[PDB]
């Protein structure tokens, strides 16, 4: 019944875009479909299921904005909290006057999109930030950020006491049933990880760097993802976790047709093409955007990509339905947007 749908709108894409391999999940009304095709390491040639591992990059931060809102929850931060608060180090920074918020939402002045590349230890991430020159007035400038939601992810840690990875894989990623979801994967689940594929069609996997735990560290599967969307629609049994999952689907400000929640980014639906592929271009995500006032059915989205890897996924609660999509090729955003939001329409 969905196969043919789905195959019409990813078949074209793995040819066009010499996509090796990907794993798609549906969700329709509790029921989890999935669809797989091609392969997840052609050195070996292990096929793609919905078990396979990803590299999903960016969409990390949909994990580390709920990590950051659990700790909300658990009263041990708030957003409007000053960032030094949470770092005796940060004290009389540019940091004293910075939200926990600003930092989550990418508007806290205009962090830029990566680390400098001497930025690799702590001692040397420390004094980044201390020296960092803020270029626009908090909040009135979105830039899309690794250096900002990363220091959000690790003061929110911070404030639980916990260092970052060991409190996701083990108090959150289990706590939304997520068992197969990983910042650091394990000897065990090793043959699960495909490999990523570049321009040159070389097998690589993501380079270490500083806060890639934070801001784009996570492996997962199609199955495992396709649960924490499934989660932020029909929510979980935890009251705590609930409660966070709530607070990363409100809207903090808008840019043209996109809201900047908590690592979700949300449009009215329906959503013309138009505007999901104006909301997730160039413009958007390279450059620094005045910020509006937020969006007054509401379809929530995240892209990712690392240097061998691909991911989108975009749900709409009121409908019940979402779908994730994790390739081993990083190809391009205007794809998988146009993909996926060909399949909802006609899940809807």
């Amino acid at each position: 019944p969905l196969r043919p749908v789905v195959d019409a709108s990813i078949q074209p894409l793995l040819k066009e875009h010499r996509i090796p391999g990907m794993a798609v999940a549906v969700l329709k009304d509790g029921k989890a479909h999935y669809f797989n095709y091609g392969v997840a390491n052609r050195e070996s040639g292990a096929g793609v299921s919905e078990q396979t591992l990803f590299e999903i990059g960016s969409v990390s931060k949909t994990l580390t904005a709920t990590l950051g809102a659990y700790a909300v929850v658990k009263g041990a931060m708030q957003l409007d909290d000053k960032a030094s608060r949470h770092a005796p180090w940060l004290k009389g920074s540019a940091f004293d006057s910075i939200t926990m918020g600003e930092l989550a939402t990418y508007s806290a002045g205009g962090l830029p999109l990566q680390f400098p590349e001497e930025v690799d230890s702590s001692e040397k991430m420390r004094a980044y930030y201390r020296q960092w020159a803020p270029v626009y007035s908090p909040g009135s400038h979105r830039q899309y950020s690794n250096p900002s939601i990363g220091l959000f992810g690790h003061l929110a840690a911070s404030s639980l006491k916990q260092p970052f990875a060991p409190l996701m894989e083990q108090t959150l990623l289990p706590g939304l049933g997520m068992h197969h979801t990983y910042v650091n994967v394990p000897k065990q689940a090793m043959a699960s990880y495909a490999y990523g594929y570049s321009k040159e069609d070389k097998p690589i996997r993501v380079n270490p760097g500083m806060l890639a735990d934070e801001a784009y560290g996570i492996k997962t599967s199609s199955a495992d993802l396709l649960r924490f969307v499934k989660a932020n629609i029909g929510g979980v049994d935890d009251k705590a976790l609930q409660q966070a999952i709530s607070l990363t689907h409100q809207g903090h400000y808008s840019v043209g047709g996109m809201t900047q929640g908590l690592g979700w980014e949300s449009y009215a639906y329906p959503v013309t093409e138009q505007t999901l592929l104006a909301g997730n271009s160039a413009k958007v995500i390279l450059e620094a955007n005045p910020t509006a006032a937020p969006r007054e059915q509401v379809l929530f989205n995240k892209t990712g990509s690392t240097n061998g890897f691909g991911a989108y996924v975009a749900f709409v609660p009121a409908r019940g339905i979402g779908i994730v999509m994790l390739a081993n090729r990083n190809y391009p955003i205007e794809a998988r947007i146009k993909a996926a939001h060909a399949i909802l329409a006609q899940l809807a």
